[PDB]
């Protein structure tokens, strides 16, 4: 019940919430008749759920206490697609900060096991932020013409 | 806004919570060095998540407003395996009642579309409760010898 | 001769010894007619040997002097199987500490090459300890009924 | 910009130059009718070009400004093959220091993303230096009999 | 001494620079979220690198002195896609003039070997300029709607 | 506590040491950039380890007490390849004498089981000595030109 252990438990809660927020965004797009975007974020939700369970497994492997948490309410209302994509990007940037902080705390406590465990999550965040940003920029370029945004997703993503 | 619509939104929240509770149970078993049981409940959690998304799809298809909800805190501590199996059984029985009540409300409101949608969930609940009950009785017959409970799961489930 | 270099040479000695200790354990189990366990530790011995040789290779690649060492006498007498599994778990925990200390020394000496080299060994240790611990708990749950311990190894390991 | 960002831009310049130097070395060997070595360095040049573009991708992914640079003049005149090999080894050793320095700067600035990115490059440098050194020692053992050097490359590289 | 030999050496420098300019343009597109264009120019850079090495091989085959040169700084800043496409076209037109001038100089010096060698490069330039021009015209037609330019590249290039 | 039993226990110690000595020799070669030789001795080490285990198995099969022993320090320093090959040859000759002595002791004690068990080891020793001797003679014929020694190993071994 060290600081790294407390933070990993928090990180499990954050990823479960992140995942739920993706489902919400995916369902929004579905509603909006943007099947390509929906398909992507459904898939992204399952990915975040996987990250949550990688964290869970780390605590399991080390006999540290792990609790499956509840999930905070997530945002369902968006004025337009671009606002949902903006939320997603902000979320992955936020998760990136959290992973950085986890790394720093492990270093500080001489938890070399936890420190190396966080390394994979860092490369993943790089690529995930890169994609979420691209989508935001493409959505800006598309403006009201969401057909083009969807075409882009279909071919490039 | 109709009563069936309001109850379906609640059901989505209930299933997301049910699914989360199954993960908690699977993780428990995992930590208790009982892989067959953990494997089953991991699996069961994904199934409940699916039911949640069938409900979501139903509202999507009907242009009824749907919100991806948060998730209540779920139970992580269990004195023994048999207690977790008991919770699971109790949960599926409770979901069964909820599905019954949804059916009744639909009948009452002349929501013939919702009524028929619930029918598949009814058969599924029969078989799920039947299984959870069998696990409970088998756990009782096994007593402290969880090896036998695990052998049963491995061969019969 | 740098401190990281000297510690790596010690680590080579440690892993060759670790390996030899696993063989001893494997042979004990073989004697005891617990073939599943024996088969596991024979295999574990070969793995440790490989770790020793990954360390050797690191020194070869860097034109650092490397000596193939002798091996300390290892434990052959075990009252009970749980006793042998306990030794294995303690050994893997001790190796984990050694690898952490190597990491720290590298960081301290600005040996960035050695520091990153250790990272793989850290993740391996997490999984190896996790397994040794599981075997100890399962052995405890089996008590005098080693048949059940063997059955567990045969299906789950 | 930021120091890690500035050093990464420099590293892109360095790798593009390194690659160019390898081409020069390969062409030298080609001129000399030492095909096995030339084949190797042609290949090595493409690898360095790849490293340059991994660095470029890293800045792309992070929306950091990246410029494709020019390339410094490189060495074309070599008295003997030993001379070229030595240069390659020196270059590899130099690149290794540059990569270490990048890691250090990242650590210092709390750039955890850049720090983990550098780790792969560290392992690669170990193996590349190891090889370049082997070629230098083999060339020394061969002396004026370059046929033996070439036979070694053909079988072992 | 000879003038054709001096000009080929310059041409090696020019193609290495051309190639680097293409990488720069590809990276620009990449950062601009225009992958089809990026993908094309990455590919075009490798091609120009090949032309440089065809020239190098010509000198090798004739025992004329060849130096792998450095590379001039290349243009990285573009106001819009159409400006980069314009530069590419201008570049291939310029390379075409240089190849014509090489041909003329070979004729003038009775270098029949060099003269015939340049012939392949002439047909290649015809097709390369044709494509770069088409891309400029298509980009003009597309205006601000880069999606259409990208679609064109995807299907026709 | 019978002479054959006590000698077999010693032989296990000897073969574990022999094996470790071969690793040392292989690592020496590896460091010397003589991969064909190193490859052979790595392989020879694994073979000696197998002989050790065969003996252990024989003790196990007969319910005779067996201990996995430690290993004496082994030789790491050699002035030249030929010296390491000389050691190897002398070692296999020594192991041959040890195996002969084991046979003799078994005959003397009317241990017919152990006597026949040793027979396989005799034929293996013949072939292993023959090879080690050949390597020594070929190394002598090669003198300082180790390339030729390596060529011989590559084609004939």
């Amino acid at each position: 019940k060290t600081k790294f252990h407390a933070l990993m438990q928090e990180q499990i809660h954050n990823e479960f919430t992140a995942a739920q927020q993706y489902v919400a965004i995916a369902v929004y797009f579905d509603s909006e008749d943007l099947p390509q975007l929906a398909k992507h974020f459904y898939s992204q939700a399952v990915e975040e759920r996987n990250h949550a369970m990688m964290l869970v497994q780390h605590l399991l492997d080390r006999d540290l206490r792990v609790e499956i948490p509840g999930v905070d309410t997530v945002r369902n209302q968006f004025d337009r697609p671009r606002e949902a994509l903006a939320l997603a990007l902000d979320q992955e940037r936020t998760v990136t900060d959290q992973v950085g902080r986890l790394t720093a705390v492990a270093r500080d406590e001489g938890d070399f096991l936890g420190e190396q465990f966080m390394q994979w999550f860092l490369q993943e965040q790089i690529e995930e932020v890169a994609l979420m940003a691209t989508l935001v920029r493409v959505a800006d370029r598309a403006g009201a013409n969401l057909f083009e945004l969807e075409n882009f997703v279909a071919r490039e993503v």
